[PDB]
């Protein structure tokens, strides 16, 4: 049973992960995209969303890829034009949004599906499960890489909505919400913000989830001696260990076996499963952890960081 | 009757609070907690923590500190077995709110997220006149003095506490029980001084879902007008809300309301939920101001002075 598919918004992660998962998915056929940058070869290319909905009736679904400045707009659209709608993480810049969508989705009979691809990182379904019946003494993230080397000439990671570090940070808080058996609460936040960019670019969250377990973040853009993607639990039975964003896994000293890393094939897997079965998937949870530190967070400014 | 804790006696408890419970037989007002002067012909205590390990008995608790401190103070009422009404905005964040609504279910208590603004006189009635008809856009204006209207206040300027969202989020309250569909927000732009962590001023521009333009000005800086004004254009004429909500006008022509009694209106409310078995937690405006805080761009303007 074959979806046919747009993508909106050609930047590099749509074609450095989008296309390609795509085009190994017998479920899907690529057929159309959207981009004000070089035309897609083998299939229709747009300038715009509303272009391409005009011309493609017939198209069952659309994967969007564009920053989430224009999400809301765009999934709005898609939907009230009859078209199932997969979102690139975070699912909007506002809480509000992402619940409209959802509404809308589901009055029209339309599948949403908020992804986060760093939850079908191979460390994360091993992990819960070894999670869910153990006694939980502390968590401790650490989400530090430079901006300069992993998001290089991006701009929109520095305006209204665009999170900033929290762009890779809610990429923790999705494994972490996905692994922990028990609800987040944070009870303080600092956002460091330099003096010409509207985000940080480095974040510390004091959490607790509902035990009381101390959930600790640090996220942070800045150049600095190590590049890690760790997240930590301490257990009565040992500590388990993800690192490389999920793609590593150690359990009380001891190595994991995982299976290879697929986080997107892993997602348009599951997108063409909730199309087949008539349901949605919206998980807002990370953004709301976001929202209650741009919410609660004390700032602080610091130098320009150079644009 | 139920037996009822106040926690956190400033002026608003003072001045709203304990009159409200006094004239209302429902409740009867047993135990005040605060770090301030002891209250007059109730048991008093310091801290909720001793409140209520001599208060084994009580039935309810209403919270009225600022917003930084009601999720330990909302948890441990419900912990030991309270019912909790929490003052505005329900928490520091959303998360909190979630946790304590689900705690509250899962212990069989109920927890009321108020907002007193709800409860002005003219806002039922403009729910009812806008429920079946034909909206063209929405422009709200709450303007005030912060130092004739909240002097001498410093949770205001805190992480958390909202800043001229305190008295924003009133209308916002207002907007979102008035108006039949959801609003996202576009665009907001908030205004800092330099020695706070609050806005002073805000604008957003929201869209209900219909794409019916949602505009809103708050300012807290001292200007030539204090307002607390929300205006409904429709088909059928303009919907006027003016003094907060105390007064109303319907396509020119003046309504007749019934008396301004919020913080009455809310006691009732949380007595007939407690009476019931339900909650009562609509965090919408504070989703939208948490939008806000999201989303908005930021401005740095000069000091506020404090």
């Amino acid at each position: 049973d074959q979806v046919s598919l747009g993508v909106v918004g050609i930047g590099k992660i749509a074609r450095d992960q989008h296309l390609p998962a795509i085009d190994a998915e017998p479920g899907f056929k690529l057929t159309a995209c959207a981009s004000r940058h070089a035309e897609v070869t083998g299939v229709r290319n747009y300038r715009d969303l509303r272009a391409l909905l005009a011309a493609e009736r017939e198209l069952d679904a659309v994967s969007l890829c564009a920053p989430p400045q224009v999400r809301y707009a765009q999934a709005r659209a898609a939907l009230e034009a009859g078209k199932h709608v997969m979102l690139e993480k975070p699912p909007g810049a506002t809480l509000g949004e992402v619940a409209v969508l959802e509404a809308l989705a589901r009055e029209r009979g339309l599948t949403l599906f908020a992804t986060w691809h760093s939850r079908c990182a191979s460390a994360v379904e091993p992990a819960r499960e070894w999670l869910a019946t153990r006694a939980i003494r502390a968590v401790q993230v650490r989400w530090k890489e430079d901006v300069r080397r992993w998001h290089p000439g991006q701009q929109w990671i520095w305006e209204p909505g665009g999170l900033g570090v929290f762009d890779p940070g809610i990429n923790a808080l999705s494994i972490v919400t996905r692994i922990l058996p028990r609800e987040l609460v944070l009870r303080e936040a600092t956002l460091i913000v330099p003096s010409d960019v509207q985000t940080p670019i480095a974040a510390e969250l004091d959490c607790a989830d509902t035990d009381g377990v101390p959930v600790r973040a640090e996220f942070d853009w800045r150049h600095g001696p190590v590049e890690q993607w760790e997240i930590a639990v301490d257990t009565a039975d040992g500590v388990l260990a993800i690192s490389r964003g999920g793609a590593q896994l150690s359990i009380a000293g001891e190595p994991v076996e995982l299976g290879p890393e697929r986080e997107y094939p892993a997602l348009y897997a599951h997108f063409h499963a909730l199309i087949a079965r008539g349901e949605s998937d919206v998980d807002v949870r990370p953004l709301r952890l976001v929202a209650d530190a741009f919410l609660f967070g004390r700032r602080v400014q610091t130098d320009a960081f150079g644009r």
